[PDB]
């Protein structure tokens, strides 16, 4: 069974995120690292009637400590939006993270798979595309932009409007993680669903600012937790049935691609032994939603190249 | 389909128990409440692609609109130990938070299944069931103290010990939710398990102080959250399975009892349609688990009559 | 020319108190502890344009560090009161805290003045002067209980209802700190205060729950700080300013004594460079008073032998 | 008879700068400010033995009450820094806040000094400034970016090097409070100092990046706040005083200015019952020092023109 790292573990995602994986049957090795809490949660996570040994590092001491022997690694670790910031108004504090981050997996755990919840994913995902090249164990398929609550957001808005269960809903969703870039495939949806232009364009939108909305909501105590250690924990559960290969596991996910013009791009994945065994690409999809993936390659191409000059200043 | 009321659903425990509680197919609905924070945590949950309907609730005017039509509410409101102090110490701030909700529970929903997480369990409970008398509401086969995390720990600590699959090993353990009156029914234990006598004294002594060392690993940031979390949502689907007709569901649980000169005492419950089916009692235990019995009594009572005096007060 | 180390200088009074220390013309050195947060206290303080040298300690293993050479070592460390606690609920942490922290000072600096805030102080004193007779190192000249913020409530309240500056009103205070046992002298008063009994009652009353007010006020974000660091420091100027050669330093404060049948007592010190110059003792009272002093004995000496029994049994 | 208003007073800087101004002759009536916890800060500090009669106000519905008849406003209201992040990060939170809070003083106190704190200095400045026009009561000699911070910190990094009484130092720092903006003009320091040109570029280094030190020193618990709370203080009491005719009091500060290409910046300026009775300017410097106003102009205009912006389309 797997051994998955949580570097982060102590914040406001990265313990409700360490719960689902302690519960989980599919984990039996789990290693939770932070600069502060580590200890505590560790050992409170410990007593909980499943399989999976959990230890708390705390320090970058103990960080290849952690590392050493990990199949994936979940980076929740970065600081959340307050109301009025954008995503983007994080990438200092959260590129530096990253960048130190996954510098210690590419020097300790170059093999695993590196799950990145840590925003802007536009830019991070190139951040750490770049950090583990300059390492020399680049492979881009074990590099995933989670973007997974866009597609459990975009199922439950669906559910609601159409009366369904949302755990048998699927919207697919491409692009990327902002604004802007969220670019949900109601045309793809199964099961099939039929939506006026005005009330589809205003579906679109609620997923799209879904994130803002919680950060709305939350009113100065951050942004979303729990729903992003929901979705967090969703995909590494994917990626983990995926390398004790069981077939047709399929994830959206931000990742290096050459499906459109963007060197990184989000599209649904068929996952196996390998991380990525298939890039399904974009499909059949409506003018409307062609029009949204044009809009929004501009500001991928400028989030990409961000992310990448910021490495090369390092 | 149940419908589930969590009062302190913005604190450490609440949160990722409201989690765990929106991630389960038994529930089809559940109400948050708080003094602070609600709206946020609830539209964060609300994105979770479960059919189980969420909101919160802020304030006491919003309180009884949270509890009506409820089926279980669980409280894990309350204040945390710090390094040094009792459960007992935390009893003052506690007991009124526990007398106002619980007033509130017997006023809007009376039929409901009651669980309190709140320490010290020991006189939370007596409270709970007087303050129910009061309202001329009293079931006490619908009042319970939630004692599964000391249960919890046992199976793991028992598993650790052995080489078991935790997920396997089910310990009763009865008394009540403080160092003394804790007592692990090792000799009960399935798969029956043989100790040698210094592991037996390490291994109940260890699941006697586990709280205090998750407080001492906490170092001042409070006491375990998320694996009550995890044994809080354990309970409430024990309780839900039971209510949808599930046989041969088992907890064990701080509740009204006979089993000994104590008028609260924690057994192994036989759940069923309406609460407690069926106390199945104490049963044959070892000469040191009696032994441990007999210590516990004077302070089980001593609480007991403390959470009494304190409803008199009132 | 005074060394001045703060314990728990990272807490809610600590952090305001090292500020209104560090400000002073009378600190040479500034050395700051706690088990967390330290460093960034001690450098955030570092660049305030005044002469103390200041330094962050943290963890036990750098508290030796922290003591050696001490003049005089503040104890605002330890856990606040929630709402609906008394004072005594924060006796077994608090006494932990302080028996540990002036073991350390016993050993690292025994001539040191030792100033301890941490509640409840009729029994920490007893506690921090049972520890200094435990490693031989006795000096009953040399131990406070900071009751300050009595005297300085006292002074406040008076002055709003004559309509006076409380800059230039003076009320001992006698007793100890907690309920009861806090007996202002209200007939001591300068100026002198003309108050009919009821409203005598009133003021007393106040004066008494004045720290449980503030409790309730802050409904869950601690007790007093801010006011609490104000008369921390202002003791502290006293003592230092007295051990300068100041004469004619007068404060009221909880030492050991044989003014009562109870042997620890608050009243008038005039203080000097050994510490305790002359114990002023109580002087003339009131009927009213004297019913509050025996009224309040039983309660001190209780507090008083918890204390002492809580060092015997370490 | 100075009544002061502090906007932000539950904050990190907002609680100790309201201690400070509690603690002064100079204040009558303090009123305290902020969404949360201030009803708590207020009951605190009304018990010092001083005549500030202290008011804590909550929620917007309140502010009006609390800026009614102010003659100054200190607004510490704002996000603070996590390492990794500038000033500008923080813009989009803090602007709207200054907008807010600042659109309120105009229309309640709108002849009173208003002295901002809140980050970035370099675009919140011209925000309330512009505010202040869209309400026609514009007054640039009343309206303070208070960056006596830099001021404070360049005092005791020469006087440590050079071994003085930081006290009796003083060192003009102008320009902005941003990275390269803050320039410290040692060669107008009094007492008269000299550093060889390595030693000075490392002054200059040191004093310019000293507030994102001591966000790495908290490593993420926030930026200096004791510090920022005893420059805010200094800042106001001078302003107070030279409110009460006193004379020759000068302080650098962020205000509108004709002095460079720049439409604010901050030079020494003499303080009146006006407010700013007279803009010193920068005087003579050296070519060091010219070089680096000459390097800052571009990145001040840019901040400047961003606030301005951000007023303008609301």
């Amino acid at each position: 069974n797997a051994k998955v790292a949580v570097l982060g573990a102590s914040g406001g995602i990265g313990q409700p995120l360490s719960l689902l994986l302690k519960n989980s049957p599919l984990v039996s090795r789990l290693t939770l690292y932070d600069i502060a809490h580590t200890p505590g949660v560790a050992a409170d996570l410990s007593h909980i009637e499943t399989k999976a040994a959990v230890k708390g590092y705390l320090g970058p001491e103990q960080l290849p400590d952690c590392l050493k022997g990990c199949d994936v690694v979940v980076i929740p670790a970065g600081v959340p939006r307050k109301p009025g910031m954008t995503r983007d108004d994080l990438f200092n504090t959260n590129a530096t993270i990253v960048a130190t981050l996954t510098a210690a997996c590419a020097q300790h755990c170059p093999e695993a798979m590196i799950c990145v919840i840590a925003n802007p994913v536009n830019s991070t995902i190139p951040i750490t595309a770049e950090v583990f090249k300059k390492h020399g164990v680049y492979n881009p398929n074990k590099i995933f932009g989670v973007t997974t609550l866009d597609i459990v957001r975009a199922n439950t808005f669906v559910a609601e409007l159409k009366g369904l269960d949302p755990a048998r809903v699927n919207v697919p969703v491409i692009g990327g993680h902002a604004g802007k870039t969220i670019i949900p495939l109601i045309s793809q949806c199964t099961p099939k669903v039929d939506f006026p232009q005005d009330q589809l364009t205003a579906l679109t939108g609620r997923i799209q600012e879904a994130g803002t909305e919680v950060v709305k909501a939350k009113a100065g105590a951050g942004s979303a937790t729990l729903s992003m250690a929901y979705a967090g924990a969703r995909f590494v559960f994917s990626l983990v049935d995926a390398m004790n290969g069981k077939e047709g596991v399929v994830e959206c996910s931000f990742v290096k691609s050459q499906e459109t013009e963007c060197t990184y791009f989000s599209t649904p994945l068929l996952l196996g032994k390998k991380g990525i065994e298939k890039n399904l690409g974009i499909g059949k999809v409506s003018s409307f939603e062609e029009k949204m993936i044009s809009d929004a390659i501009p500001e991928l191409k400028a989030s990409i190249k961000k992310g990448e000059d910021f490495v090369k200043t390092l």
